[PDB]
């Protein structure tokens, strides 16, 4: 028993991490089958941060301009193309460690594991969640671009994130594996502020249900609430609006504990009103919002 | 920027996890070279665990009673022996995915990564710190016995932990890879309770340095202190005493940020007495003590 923010075993992703170099810039690439996926701003020079013309920059590139390094072995680039904001380098060798995989674009509130990488070699793994403002609160240093986020269901790795840049507030922005950025961000060094971050309400509720399953009920009350009255209160604490979809998603956890969704919602209204009063829930002094209902039902059986 | 509870890449350990079954009890085993390591209580039934005689149970067993499964391939046991509380099952084939590895024992307050597994299948990885009471606050449901804890220095995997049991307070107890338990525990079904835990002071200090590196500086102040004065405050709040070696270890962080340890202990002393006052540190409303100074340097420098 225990509730820890657990990341997925990174073995299937480590076997796909390579190093991509263009000019003086080195970042990470994802080697799947005979294609290497990496951020397109690897082809940017110092004068190209603010207003890069990626098409103009890419048409001036040949295959041998891209140096792909898998461990100590150099891969031969035989083709290259641009799909939105990711570069796709066709290489002469299929990755024999290519796992069962697919590309999935995720929604805010969804969680995933990140394999932090530098120079194509893995540094560490940690669990993340897509914030409502389409950023992630990860741990990235210079040279971590190309690090990927993923979920592993059975033995299939669902790649959902690729790191591209850090915003001035310390949060991080990236794309899916088709090159489409999460949120309104662009691979430009101009002023782009992330929206005010809010709490993933559906994740807090599932995390409160997990506390009830684990024998913690000190925060429950005998009040209920309407969906609108809860959203009127939750917005005042910068909580994400709770939708009817979120209510149906919490259905199984509600039936397991015997506590209605709007009953748990009134309990959350009181927790925001009172705080924790020196107490903890599942070991935390704050309300955790990076466990999805899917994580809770799976991890708590 | 950013600071996260970061675990080591678990790929080198994933290629060593196998399933070990003795009768109806199945758990995880660590397959290194031609030997599979697993907890010795795999040979116990519900009545055996009440008061087991392991050498009696082992001398009854033979190689065929041990079912080792590596993925989908069965491994043929050709020998069995005991070393303290781990069972060493010699198999006919050496693991081709054996990494460069060492068996090490870690100190309380040091951190390591745990590859949680269920029936030889790795399901999750996370970062622990060995508590001063020699337990770990992990997430181990049934079927996780045999999961290993490890550190990676360069290419060498230092195995330090093997999960054996869960305690009634939700914490977990285990041994090193040589069978030596961590803490005053035994591998049998009896009334066992973890002692009163304390907070690892040197880890809290390293975590405050991580916040300063990350632009969180509101808790700094103009004051400094001495090691004896702070240790008086640490004992009052159930904090591990800060030794002089602990101060030397924090040396590089004190030089990177410019805040002396005793300077930072003055900040920690004020946080213990007056709280945080509605504010957070690295997005936390409590003092985190599961980051060693080496963990902070490694994450804030990009060592791979
Ligand atoms: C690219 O690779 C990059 N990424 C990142 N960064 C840099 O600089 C670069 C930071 C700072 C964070 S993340
Ligand atoms: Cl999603
Ligand atoms: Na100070």
């Amino acid at each position: 028993s225990g509730f820890r923010k657990m990341a997925f075993p990174s073995g299937k992703v480590e076997g796909c991490m390579v190093q991509v170099t263009c000019g003086t810039t080195t970042l990470n690439g994802l080697w799947l089958d005979d294609v290497v996926y990496c951020p397109r701003h690897v082809i940017c020079t110092s004068e190209d941060m603010l207003n890069p013309n990626y098409e103009d920059l890419l048409i001036r590139k040949s295959n041998h301009n891209f140096l792909v390094q898998a461990g100590n072995v150099q891969l031969r680039v035989i083709g290259h193309s641009m799909q939105n904001c990711v570069l796709k380098l066709k290489v002469d060798t299929a990755n024999p460690k290519t796992p069962k995989y697919k590309f999935v674009r995720i929604q805010p509130g969804q969680t995933f594991s990140v394999l932090a990488c530098y120079n194509g070699s893995p540094s560490g793994v940690y669990q993340c969640a897509m914030r409502p403002n389409f950023t992630i609160k990860g741990s990235f240093l210079n040279g971590s671009c190309g690090s990927v986020g993923f979920n592993i269901d059975y033995d299939c790795v669902s790649f959902c994130y690729m790191h591209h840049m850090e915003l001035p507030t310390g949060v991080h922005a990236g794309t899916d594996l088709e090159g489409n950025f999460y949120g309104p961000f662009v691979d430009r060094q101009t002023a782009q502020a992330a929206g005010t971050d809010t709490t993933i309400t559906v994740n807090v509720l599932a995390w409160l249900y997990a506390a009830v399953i684990n024998g913690d009920r000190w925060f429950l009350n005998r009040f209920t609430t309407t969906l609108n009255d809860f959203n009127l209160v939750a917005m005042k604490y910068n909580y994400e609006p709770l939708t009817q979809d979120h209510v149906d998603i919490l259905g199984p956890l509600s039936a397991q504990t015997g506590i209605a969704v709007l009953d748990m919602c009134a309990s959350l209204k009181e927790l925001l009103q009172n705080g924790m009063n020196g107490r903890t829930i599942l070991g935390s002094a704050l309300l955790e919002d990076e466990f999805t209902p899917f994580d809770v039902v799976r991890q708590c059986s």
